[PDB]
């Protein structure tokens, strides 16, 4: 495993996250290469992929993907001014993270429909400190660990629900675990 941070590794910007609870190991590989492996873990997440992003992005993903419980595998980043955490979620373990969430429409992109969803965290850790702020959601329904995701279709039909997005900061494929199991083994471009 790495060190828990961020940085550059093989010209992709990467993040690295935890909750210090253990269980969890995440290594960068060659090009846009990561891998993660997790037994029982806490919380996490884990990627590679750009800081900063862009609202035009076509982000290419290939690999294998086995959770055992909680865990997403998404496209993932956040927006300043408004502070948005954001979610285009290929696929995912035991739990739905749009469960009991407010549905703000669908959108089809890449060869699936996917439903959007807003959520809101309240007094949570975020980029820029402790902050209440909304998440936006895309989840597709056809779940795959392969493929292609053009962001514009899902930042544009968000922008059509008026779920607005300030400037980007980091864009990555990451992978997300809650006190789960699994294997992971992503390449980006």
């Amino acid at each position: 495993t790495i060190q828990p941070g961020t940085g550059y590794n093989n010209g992709y910007f990467y993040s690295y996250w935890n909750d210090g609870h253990g269980g969890v190991t995440y290594t960068n590989g060659p090009g846009g290469q990561f891998s993660v492996n997790w037994s029982n873990s806490g919380n996490f997440v884990g990627g590679k992929g750009w800081q900063p992003g862009t609202k035009n992005k076509v982000i290419n993903f290939s690999g294998s993907y086995n959770p055992n419980g909680n865990s997403y595998l998404s496209v993932y980043g956040w927006s300043r001014n408004p502070l948005i955490e954001y979610f285009i979620v290929e696929n995912f373990g035991t739990y739905n993270p749009s469960t009991g969430a407010t549905k703000l429409g669908e959108v089809t992109s890449d060869g699936s429909v996917y439903d959007i969803y807003r959520t809101q965290r309240v007094n949570q850790p975020s980029i820029i400190g402790t902050a209440t702020f909304y998440q936006y959601w895309s989840v597709r329904r056809n779940h795959r660990s392969s493929g292609s995701v053009n962001t514009a279709n899902h930042f544009n039909a968000w922008a059509q629900q008026g779920l607005t997005l300030g400037t980007m900061d980091y864009q990555i494929v990451a992978v997300e675990g809650y006190f789960s199991s699994g294997s992971a083994s992503i390449t980006v471009s």
